[PDB]
């Protein structure tokens, strides 16, 4: 039986003395069983005899320290097993997700402890996660600036601060494993709890894994949520403008939207209506040209370094070249104009509309009959499914090694790939998520500013006459009216500044409407802005170009980790 534990690290700040001075760890169901000592040489003398599962919040830094211990003491990485080495799973982009450290076998039985980010099963901050769960957490925190050399006395007041921020990890945890949750990552959870519904019986049956070329074919039909900015209302400031946002988005596409599922069946030229394969990718090649009045559909995203949805207005002189699901394609015949289309081949698939709704019927029922911690699994289990879909390819991450200055050093690991789960299912119900707000936008043209994914930005503050039909505060799928500005400014994607109406206050703060209101709160949305920056945005200071170096960044130092501060700039 695997023992559980939460544990935490306090490291210092200096980049020519890093080190941990403060451990602790605390047995997920039964938090009598913890220790918090000085000492990482201890902790980690305790991390090779325990045996057990560890959870550190954010492994991504802890386990900088942790790898920095394992290569000085006799331990190397090995990508499977081998008595003392340790194997990881750290991805292309810097995200940990384990850290397996081996002390060989006894008896055909392997002696090891496994390292897991807790930020996988509950993506919040600590703080939050203890807000919203309904956690006792000490109020402040210790003095993060303070001098402490090798010798340090770890203070009373400090030892409790360390002792609740692994016991609020430590009661959230176990109240997620109660709830039979007991996955490494909250979208695993989501796709057990699913499969235990339909039984892995229907779901294999169901969602087949398809051959490695016939998948890649598919990944070509697939992109991410729409979010667009019309060029007109670039960077000038506006003023009175409305948002709305669809109650759920995805799980709402999933509980009505036709989605597919089965083998897909190859086909050649055209696609012809199958009542059997509804649904169906399109190989097709032309040319084309935004129509006028209407807004850009063909994008373009996550390109070999930073993103940055572009959205094609023309191909320009050039064929094109596109795969794209049978929703992509017929927003694409509209708002634009199609030249010399050739329909190469696609694929067709069966198509149903009943695979999600018990599995959201459950969690909506439990997510609105209940409070704090279980309320926020329900929303867990309803958010994280999709992302399983549309997971991704190759498991290529980075493998770390020791350098000679004592930090760490990082290079591209072997090629490696997994099994797709079913990614028809996610190009599907992306597309449908961006069918959704695109024709909603482009039925409100003539007041729209902006949109990301879920939400439409409009000038004016009544509700558009086309959208009126379609509007309701907490129907699934429907658009909720989120809020009302009284004037805004957008620069770019995601960077954007508003002054909500936010309604007199009987108690609490809400939003309100430019008749009923109190407060004018200011709110900012931008790429990499912390909350310390965002305190800085004024109305007249917030345009590209605007930086500041008070972005901490982390960076690898001997030792582990360090943050540095950084210049942020709106670009
Ligand atoms: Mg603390």
């Amino acid at each position: 039986p695997r023992k559980m534990y939460s544990c935490a690290f306090e490291t210092t700040t200096k980049v020519e003395d890093c080190r941990v001075w403060a451990y602790g760890y605390m047995n997920i169901e039964d938090h009598s069983e913890y220790k918090i000592g000085n000492s990482l040489d201890e902790f980690m003398a305790w991390v090779l005899k325990v045996q057990a599962d560890l959870y550190f919040h954010n492994l991504k830094f802890a386990g900088a320290f942790i790898i920095n211990w394992l290569e000085r003491n006799g331990f190397k990485w090995s990508a499977d097993g081998l008595p003392n080495t340790y194997n990881t799973i750290i991805s292309r982009m810097g995200q940990w997700y384990m850290i397996d450290i081996c002390l060989g076998y006894k008896g055909k039985r392997k002696i090891h402890t496994v390292i897991y980010d807790s930020l996988k099963k509950l993506p919040f901050p600590v703080k939050k996660i203890a807000k919203d769960f309904k956690l006792t957490v000490l109020k402040g925190d210790i003095d993060y600036h303070k001098e402490r050399p090798v010798g340090y006395k770890i203070t009373p007041e400090e030892y409790a601060y360390i002792k609740n921020d692994i016991q609020i990890i430590a009661e959230a945890l176990l109240i997620q494993f109660k709830q039979g949750l007991d996955r490494m990552t909250a979208g695993s959870d989501s796709l057990k709890g699913f499969k235990d519904i339909i039984t892995t019986k229907k779901f294999k049956k169901v969602f087949p894994t398809l051959s490695l070329g016939l998948d890649k074919e598919v990944r070509y039909a697939y992109r991410g949520g729409f979010t667009w900015l019309n060029d007109r209302f670039k960077e000038k400031e506006i003023g009175e403008g409305m948002v709305f946002d669809v109650n759920s988005l995805y799980p709402a596409q999933m509980y009505s939207r036709l989605l597919p599922y089965g083998e897909p069946i190859v086909f050649e030229g055209k696609y012809v209506w199958d009542e059997d394969y509804p649904l169906h990718i399109q190989h097709i090649r032309c040319e084309f040209e935004l129509k006028e009045g209407y807004i850009p559909t063909i994008q373009i995203k996550r390109s070999r370094f930073y993103k940055g949805n572009e959205y094609l207005k023309s191909s320009g002189g050039e064929i094109a070249d596109l795969w794209l699901s049978n929703v992509d394609l017929e927003l694409m015949k509209e708002h634009y104009d199609l030249y010399n289309v050739e329909y190469i081949s696609g694929l067709k698939f069966k198509a149903t509309t009943g695979l999600f709704k018990d599995f959201i019927d459950k969690w909506t029922y439990i997510k609105t009959t209940s409070e704090g911690a279980i309320k926020q699994l329900a929303k867990l289990m309803l958010n994280s499914l999709y992302g399983k879909f549309a997971s991704n390819p190759d498991v290529t991450g980075k493998v770390p090694y020791l350098k000679e200055n004592g930090a760490l050093g990082f290079r591209l690991g072997e090629e490696e790939t997994k099994d797709p789960v079913y990614t028809p299912m996610g190009v599907f119900i992306t597309a449908w998520a961006r069918y959704t707000t695109i024709t909603a936008a482009q039925a409100c043209y003539d007041r729209i500013i902006y949109c990301d994914t879920d939400s439409i930005h409009l000038t004016g503050t009544e509700i558009p006459d086309v959208i009126k039909d379609i509007v309701d505060p907490k129907k699934l799928g429907y658009w909720a009216h989120e809020s009302t500005f009284k004037r805004a400014k957008y620069l770019r994607q995601k960077t954007y500044i508003q002054d909500i109406y936010m309604k007199e206050v009987d108690g609490k703060l809400v939003e309100g409407s430019p008749d009923d209101y109190t407060d004018i709160k200011f709110s900012v949305k931008c790429a990499g802005m912390t909350d310390k920056i965002k305190k800085e945005v004024t109305f007249e200071n917030f345009k590209v170009g605007f930086s500041r170096k008070m972005k901490p960044k982390p960076v690898q130092v001997p030792g582990g980790v360090v943050l540095v501060d950084d210049t942020f700039t709106i670009k």
